[PDB]
């Protein structure tokens, strides 16, 4: 009861979400089970500016997170907005910084997609929905080629491919590889980026469900991302490498010249806030 609800925010799988002012602090919050009670454990553990804060939780349960004004899917979907190189850079920086933190804490998100990359009123992006997240101990369109094949030994490359997919959608403003089966998703990856050889991939055929695909050459990235410079083409190139050992980590992505080159990232206050 330490909170009292103000506005309905949504329905879904896990309970309903409700906007509230916390009685004591006057701060505004949002208020949400083995598949959820490991999520409750995991999120009260962590603290990062770019990770959703689980503030309280208390079986019929309600889980107080930060309140978030919007998400990247809204921003992507919104025609009233133009994204500038500096908005994109700021968005990918916060995404990757939040990710780097999780992966140094030996956690995979496994459900990166733009509707999970929430934003506050002060332009701070926070990764949300750790219901698929697991310790090292996603929907088709952000899913890595290896996962579509059938790899269960898999790593950070799973989350890194999705970041490429989200990055492309920041640029094109449309899903990059929008497949309508798990095979159509491989068909789409291999016509756009080219069919990987086993020189593009050392132990590929050892996958239980590796399959002999049509040998496409792919579209060059400069044709797809025409407005991107060589520094951002290298970021996109790194994220989309088929070998999950070659594929760039959040850390290698963040030490990439792209984030140190001009134009720099937009401050949160000046990131494009939408209306409903
Ligand atoms: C102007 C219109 C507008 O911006 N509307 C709007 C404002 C705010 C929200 C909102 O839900 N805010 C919010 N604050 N903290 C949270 C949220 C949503 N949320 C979730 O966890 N939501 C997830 C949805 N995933 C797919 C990102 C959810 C919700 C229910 C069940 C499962 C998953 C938290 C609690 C982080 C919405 C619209």
């Amino acid at each position: 009861k330490r909170y009292e609800k103000l506005d309905f925010l949504g329905e879904g799988q896990f309970a309903t979400v409700y906007k509230a002012r916390d009685k004591n602090t006057n701060q505004i919050v949002a208020i949400k089970n083995r598949t959820a009670l490991r999520e409750i454990k995991l999120l009260q553990e962590l603290s990062h500016p770019n990770i959703i804060g689980l503030l309280d939780a208390f079986s019929n349960i309600s889980l107080v997170f930060d309140f978030m004004e919007t998400d990247l899917e809204v921003i992507i979907k919104d025609n009233s907005l133009v994204l500038t190189p500096s908005h994109i850079k700021a968005y990918m920086l916060m995404t990757l910084q939040g990710l780097e933190y999780l992966h140094q804490h030996r956690i995979l998100h496994r459900d990166l997609k733009p509707n999970n990359l929430l934003l506050d009123e002060n332009g701070v992006l926070k990764l949300a929905d750790f219901g698929l997240a697991k310790s090292f101990g996603v929907t088709r369109w952000y899913r890595a080629p290896e996962l579509l094949f059938g790899a269960r030994m898999y790593g950070v490359g799973v989350d890194m491919w999705a970041v490429g997919c989200i990055l492309a959608e920041l640029l094109l403003r449309v899903p990059f590889l929008p497949g309508d089966s798990d095979l159509d998703q491989l068909t789409r990856i291999f016509e756009t980026l080219g069919t990987p050889t086993e020189e593009q991939w050392p132990d590929m055929c050892s996958l239980p469900d590796y399959v002999t695909f049509k040998s496409f050459p792919g579209i060059p990235l400069h044709h797809i991302f025409s407005a991107a410079g060589d520094d951002l083409l290298d970021l996109i190139q790194g994220l989309f490498l088929f070998n999950p050992c070659a594929r760039i980590t959040a850390t290698q992505a963040l030490k990439m010249k792209y984030f140190s080159n001009r134009p720099g990232p937009t401050p949160g206050c000046q990131l494009p806030r939408p209306n409903c």
